[PDB]
């Protein structure tokens, strides 16, 4: 949980952190209050991860446009400014962060890229995109080149893209259309092609990310690079004499960035919200404040109207404006996510030569606008990891005589014996039935982690790779051949390396299960579905407390039992236990279902298998769909963790 009296911060790793440590020094010094400034990889998506559950930092530092989603989660508080305080800002920038009449974050600076152009390598920076090609073959005569910027973050490419005509989606009567996505029209197809061509004849290349183009720019070895405001610090140190202009036109137009307003959001789950607001306004938003984090790393153009009057005079800073007032402030609804991960592979798969640029792009014209999730029951859950992992036995053993009981015991003790252990792993077991096996035979199992998990997959990893000293069947007799990530079906030596099933991943395939509107259920392990509590008061005893007929499966029974997993992993992680909404009604027709008998002299192993047609309107709720093929993945009724309850979509 998050500790109460003091505060931690998260803010990314290219802002000016120690800057806003100096800020917390000085509350510190006078309240007593620690404040801890953190800057995690990937926090943007860390946040969610860690306060779907209650963790996580007091205060988020990010751009605006991701706080409509964190919102509509309910991860951020209300925040409550009097007017005399609101007016220390710009409205606008207010406006950059309220969601459905609501103030969720604090606005502190106005972030937009610019062209940053060296001045000795080349004194009249170019006008145009045009005219880039051209000068690179004259500088790459002088062992230079005219141009590189990171093109792996969308953000930095679509100035280029929205250029001569692309946009994210249509803004009409206060609403914007999810449905109109811009990414795929004749203008964006012209400025990622135009990107594409650029790699394509050695201009640019396709791998160059964040570093590879900071540390070229200030090293003097290319002419040209497109950055932001937190950048100018690290070329001051490099002592390249630099300028800071307007971004190049594209076909005559002016390239168009996406405007990003810096925004400190408030945690929902943070018990020290009232020192959340004292620090931020009375410390950080104040021209001693951000002049602290400024001298550290830029900020840009500020919201607080005392300080951004005497920035304005930079013509830094006035270049940004330039820039910014040619682009758009971003939407903070909660599509934006979905949009740009849509145009992030959709920029990557062009780059690399994977996909054409017309085909890449119409992908993300589907994918951005795909039905939201954001189901506290799903963010608790994502993102999943998986592996396979290959064995071998140093001598003779017996599988399958403890119906993969000895397995589950077997990898809890290697994951370090934990509490809490089926609500963050899954053991799927390769369904052998009894098999003898000799000294050399491979043995195979599936384990899949869900959100939360991570230390006890590495102490996983650290006794697998011990084996057979870790063991002290299944027993000593085995060591590691391999390790395979599940998702990519390669092999991993860290947990790193993996890949994860996220919260995009799932948004994808569950619109492709929305737009097939019929569909199959069928269970690959049999299924322990409790049957509904009888309402005279009594209780079900014996084999007659599990769902084993036709007769005994309807959509309300199965949805009901799907929704009570969830509930049961989100209660274990967080002590609430969520109200069981029901299900819009469906069709759901049982066609085939028998039980199976799998008792060992226990009848844990005994279970229910089964298979469902399902049919559903074209307006069911996405974020339910959503948990319906999230169960794949995770099981559902009884035993879930031993691999029991396995469920996969199929199509009719
Ligand atoms: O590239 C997609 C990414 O763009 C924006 O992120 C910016 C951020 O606004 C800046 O503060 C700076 O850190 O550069 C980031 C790009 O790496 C959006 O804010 C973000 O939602 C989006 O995913």
């Amino acid at each position: 949980k998050i500790e109460e009296g003091k505060l931690v911060i998260w803010i990314n790793g290219d802002k000016g952190y120690n800057g806003l440590a100096e800020v917390g020094k000085k509350f510190e010094k006078d309240t007593g209050i620690k404040v801890t400034v953190e800057h995690p990889d990937k926090l943007e998506e860390k946040f969610p991860q860690v306060a779907a559950t209650g963790d996580g930092p007091d205060i988020i530092f990010w751009a605006h446009d991701r706080f409509g989603g964190y919102a509509q989660s309910g991860l951020l508080a209300e925040i409550t400014p009097d007017k005399a305080f609101q007016d220390k800002l710009y409205p606008f920038t207010w406006d950059a962060v309220r969601y459905n009449g609501k103030l969720i974050a604090y606005p502190i600076a106005v972030e937009a890229l610019s062209l940053i152009y060296n001045k000795d390598l080349l004194p009249n920076p170019p006008k145009t995109w045009e005219e880039i090609p051209a000068l690179d073959k004259e500088l790459k005569a002088k062992g230079k080149s005219a141009l590189m910027f990171n093109l792996q973050e969308p953000y930095f490419t679509w100035p280029l893209i929205a250029a001569d005509g692309g946009y994210a989606f249509k803004y009409e009567n206060g609403k914007y259309d999810i449905k109109d996505v811009g990414v795929d029209n004749a203008g964006a197809k012209a400025g990622l092609t135009f990107l594409v061509d650029l790699i394509k004849n050695k201009h640019m290349n396709a791998d160059t990310d964040y570093s590879i183009a900071e540390a070229a720019f200030n090293k003097g070895e290319t002419a040209m690079t497109i950055n932001g405001p937190w950048a100018w610090s690290n070329i001051d140190t490099s002592k390249v004499n630099y300028g800071v202009t307007v971004l190049p036109t594209f076909k005559g137009q002016p390239s168009k960035p996406f405007v990003g307003v810096l925004s400190a959001g408030i945690n929902a789950a943070s018990p020290n919200k009232e020192l959340a607001k004292e620090f931020l306004e009375n410390y950080l938003l104040t021209d001693e404040g951000l002049e602290a984090v400024n001298k550290d790393k830029p900020l840009g153009a500020v919201a607080l109207k005392s300080y951004e009057e005497e920035l304005a005079k930079d013509p830094r800073i006035a270049a940004t404006m330039e820039n910014a007032q040619k682009g758009e402030i971003m939407p903070n609804i909660p599509q934006m996510s979905a949009f740009w991960y849509a145009v992030r592979t959709a920029v990557i798969n062009a780059a690399s030569g994977r996909q054409t640029v017309d085909a890449a792009l119409a992908a993300a014209q589907t994918a951005a606008a795909a039905a939201m999730v954001n189901s506290p029951l799903i963010d608790a859950v994502l993102p999943l990891r998986s592996v396979v992992i290959t064995l071998r036995w140093l001598s003779p053993s017996k599988t399958g005589f403890l119906h993969h009981a000895g397995l589950h015991a077997w990898v809890r003790f290697l994951a370090g014996s934990p509490e809490q252990f089926s609500d963050f792993i899954v053991v799927e077991p390769i369904e052998n039935g009894h098999i003898s096996y000799q000294a050399g035979d491979g043995y195979r199992f599936r384990i899949t982690v869900l959100n939360g998990g991570e230390s006890l997959l590495d102490t996983l990893f650290s006794s697998l790779k011990r084996l057979p000293e870790s063991a002290a069947a299944f027993s000593d007799n085995l060591v590691l051949e391999k390790i395979e990530d599940t998702f990519e079906h390669h092999q991993v030596t860290q947990i790193e390396d993996l890949s994860v099933f996220d919260i995009n991943a799932l948004m994808l395939e569950t619109a492709v299960w929305s737009r097939q509107r019929r569909f199959k259920v069928a269970f690959n392990t049999p299924a322990r579905l409790v049957k509904p509590k009888p309402e005279d008061g009594t209780e079900l005893k014996g084999q007659n407390r599990y769902c084993r007929d036709k007769s005994d499966l309807n959509w309300q029974l199965f949805t009901h039992r799907l929704t009570d997993t969830f509930i049961n992993l989100f209660q274990s992680r967080t002590g609430e236990r969520l109200q069981r909404q029901n299900w819009p009604e469906a069709q759901l027709h049982a066609g085939l279902a028998v039980w199976l008998n799998n008792s060992y002299t226990v009848k844990d192993a005994s279970g229910m298998l089964a298979q469902m047609q399902i049919e559903i309107d074209d307006d069911f709720p996405a974020d339910l769909l959503a948990l319906l093929v999230l169960g794949q993945y995770i099981g559902m009724g009884q035993n879930r963790a031993f691999g029991m309850g396995q469920y996969q979509l199929q199509d009719a």
